């Protein structure tokens, strides 16, 4: 077995782990890249790119069914199902190519093929061929698609993310496991492309939503269009010979047995750190054996070891699996010299339609930091995009947006929004929130007529009439003598 | 004839004047509204909400033809025309019943039905039936369509924004005169929308780009779609029994007949400036007799007549309008004491598809700011929308973005783009740029993944690399220690 020596051992080659790389090589040039599956980051490979590759044909298919309102008429919407999968499979794997390209500039010794797993906190063995021993080590080794026990009897009809963009062609009806982000973006993509769709959650869970009124308005404006109870009560899901039974209950609590071709687990993922050895350390765990880490520096319990991306089981996105990549990177490379990252403010999108956007801190955040049982030093300002002027000419006056503010200063918070372009106004939420502006700042800045921005300046002043500030600094239009 | 005292009149009851008279009514009872025409605004009657109408109507019925490239076939579109034209019709009446409410909430003593002009510096007469001793006065009286002589033999068959939504049905074929945005806007969604049409412009104007390659790049992406010539060489459009006679040369420069049902006159706005006996007042006018102003305190040369929102033919825009009207108010209402409006960040948007946002400082502007232009003290980053992720997921991958940044500090200056969602990331973008944020800033900030403001941090990266800042003293993300 051949044993090596060095600086920083990354465990995966996604997302984080290629960042994380590129950061310590600046610091040292003893660094190895560990990857026991495919090159190409999940991402590229079977998620954000695949899934809002499916959502685009989606939505093309769907629109094309809703322009009478404008006074025009479409005839036989058809969906050539093994084309759609075709053009989501080769795009896809252009994106991967990109990646793969990358992986192979780096220098070869500097990757390392195969499973990693801890022998000791400096010693990792990956597969039965290589030792390595690590002065600092990153654990960058992302998530799994998970799932409850009863959806494991879906046997070979189950769909994760790892397999549902390998189909040959659409399914004729697929039963959806998970409120979350997966599982309404791909309900709703699969429901608009002509597959029978039902989705189901427990706990009330909208998307990431966390204000009530805003879980409850999405979860009955999406079922204007597909079927989605977020309280569910689902007895089984049982793989028949051409089938998966689904035994249920509806919403007027009706007992309800019927056979979908496929179940989609878009459940709670599992960060990829129970199979990697950790019993082999003294990683202190949570409850759950998470490992516990410190969201500055990334840093476990053991300080030479650091968890990025999705395996730390935090702000689990693309761009913050980039984020915590530079930060376990740099940190890694130059320990025992320690940095705080300084996170961008957060930004969290659902890509269904209407849009989800959180930015900011999130309501529970808030009502934490600036509120307790009695008293709160926080404002809401709120608008409906149903009576928005832009959105209601487009036909998309669906949704709601609320802003949080501090009521003593003003300061911008954090918001949720449900409505079209939340992904564009979530950008501009996210960018005054990270510049510490306050809501009568926000409120100087440019809005063009006839925008969905306006719906932002209806909000923004709902919030400013809130405050404990004087009435007369409530200028939206500065002039100066 | 009657005769009435007031601290202020208002010349128009728009945008420019309804805003001016709010502001001003803080300061004093005593001020008018004198309105020759309907109430409702030009915006809301045949401005940017009917026209904002035809274009959601027309990238309905577009994008129903563009679903093959996402796997998904139609039998046939169908354009009812009627049924267009009345939507367009039903809403825009909506929009202006608000506005119509709104006056209709105004002191009858505060409003004046009829046309005004100056008898002399402080008095306006109105028709033949008032006249208005004012204190101060506020022009606010739009600007109207205005084309050449040979467009006016087109006679009953000319259109202009003033009757095009006007019209029953979606006529047949349209030929489009005049390097007017407004040109492409309606150009475009007609020929979405199975309208025959060609587009003649002057003097190679392209939606008021200033780029020469951004200039050409969209032309020849609209070409792709519909006949635009931005140079063309048109001879006459003569009405005949039931259509226009358009003789003209094409592209190769042949002389060509070619009969359309109507023409739509897109060349270029008039200040309504003329017909107001400006010669009874000492007002300074330029040689194309647009009377001279402070464009910060919107005076005139006589210091209690004011020019507000596209009177003054300046950024006319809907929301500068509003701010026009808002400076114009303040300062007649408080009179001798005058106040300098701090304008927001500029922003425009011509709503094509691709779409087109110009952000802060012209390209003139900074060309101008730079003493020496040789010595080249800023520098562009740009990025093509064709090879951009998201954009190509859409099917959306066509444009260009350049930023413009002070060489030395990075300060972002202004910018220019042709591409998918334009309108929303020249918010981001107009917001930044009042902030008076750099560049390296803009990097620091969140970037969400897949999105079209990826394109942003592309082209912000190749401004960012022609700095004069220190190569490795600009990371994108931030740590402390
Ligand atoms: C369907 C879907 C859609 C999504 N859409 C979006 C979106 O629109 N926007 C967004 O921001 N986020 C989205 N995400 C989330 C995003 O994909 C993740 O945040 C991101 O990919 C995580 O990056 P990572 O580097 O931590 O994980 P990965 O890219 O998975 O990297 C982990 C790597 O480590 C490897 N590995 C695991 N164990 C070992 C081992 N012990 N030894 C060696 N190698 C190992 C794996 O093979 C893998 O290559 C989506 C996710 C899914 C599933
Ligand atoms: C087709 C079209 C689309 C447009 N789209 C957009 C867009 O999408 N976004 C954007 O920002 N801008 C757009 N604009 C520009 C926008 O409409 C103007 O910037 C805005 O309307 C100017 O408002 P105003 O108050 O200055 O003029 P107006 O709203 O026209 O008000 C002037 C008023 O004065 C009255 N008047 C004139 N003379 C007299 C007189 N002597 N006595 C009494 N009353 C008088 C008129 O009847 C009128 O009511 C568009 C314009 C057009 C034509
Ligand atoms: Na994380
Ligand atoms: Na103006």
């Amino acid at each position: 077995m051949k044993v090596i020596n060095v600086d920083v051992a990354i465990i995966g080659t996604g997302t984080a782990g290629m960042g994380a790389y590129r950061a310590a090589k600046k610091h040292t040039d003893k660094v190895v890249l560990i990857e026991g599956g495919a090159y190409g980051t999940t991402c590229a490979r079977v998620g954000c790119m695949p899934s809002k590759l499916l959502i685009a044909a989606a939505d093309a298919s769907y629109h094309a069914s809703q322009t009478d309102l404008f006074g025009i008429q479409v005839d036989r919407i058809s969906v050539n199902g093994k084309a759609v999968m075709k053009r989501i499979q080769t795009e896809r794997d252009r994106f991967v190519g990109f990646v793969v390209e990358s992986v192979e500039s780096f220098d070869e010794q500097d990757k390392i093929r195969g499973f990693a797993k801890f022998l000791d906190e400096h010693t990792l063995q990956v597969d039965d061929h290589s030792q390595v021993i690590a002065k600092r080590i990153v654990i960058a080794t992302g998530s799994r698609p998970n799932y409850p026990e009863f959806l494991a009897a879906a046997g070979s009809r189950l769909l994760t993310n790892d397999n549902l963009f390998e189909l040959n062609d659409l399914p004729k009806s697929v039963a959806v496991f998970g409120p979350g982000v997966i599982g309404l973006e791909l309900g709703q993509a699969l429901s608009r492309l002509g597959v029978i769709v039902k989705v189901f959650g427990r706990s009330g869970s909208v998307a990431n939503l966390q204000d009530e009124e805003m879980k409850r308005y999405a979860e009955k404006t999406f079922n204007e269009e597909f079927y989605f109870d977020a309280k569910a009560r689902v007895i089984s899901t049982i793989e028949k010979e051409d089938a998966v039974e689904v035994i249920y209950f509806d919403k007027s609590g009706q007992k309800t047995t019927e056979s979908f071709q496929y179940v989609l687990a878009a459940t709670g993922r599992k960060a990829n750190v129970d199979k990697l050895g950790l019993e082999n350390t003294s990683i202190e765990l949570d409850k759950k054996n998470s490992p516990l880490f410190d969201e500055l520096t990334l840093q476990t319990s053991v300080d030479h070891i650091f968890v990025a991306g999705d395996a730390n089981n935090t702000l689990t996105l693309l761009h913050e699996a980039a984020d915590d990549g530079k930060v376990a990177g740099t940190n890694a490379g130059a320990y025992p010299v320690i940095a705080q990252g300084q996170r961008r403010a957060p930004l969290s999108v659902v890509f269904t339609e209407p849009q989800v956007a959180s930015v900011g801190l999130s309501l529970r955040q808030i009502e934490d930091l600036y509120a307790d049982q009695d008293a709160a030093n926080y404002v809401v300002g709120q608008v409906s995009f149903e009576g928005q002027g832009r959105s209601r000419v487009m036909g998309k006056n669906k949704g709601l947006l609320n802003v949080y503010a501090d009521r003593t200063s003003g300061e911008f918070l954090g918001a949720e929004m449900f409505g079209p372009a939340a992904e564009h106004i979530g950008h501009l939420l996210a960018w005054a929130r990270q510049q510490q502006m306050t809501v009568q700042a926000m409120l100087t800045m440019p809005f063009y007529h006839p925008v969905i921005e306006e719906g932002l300046r209806t909000a923004l002043r709902d919030a400013q009439q809130k405050l404990a500030i004087e009435k007369h600094d409530m200028n939206e239009f500065i002039m100066t003598h």
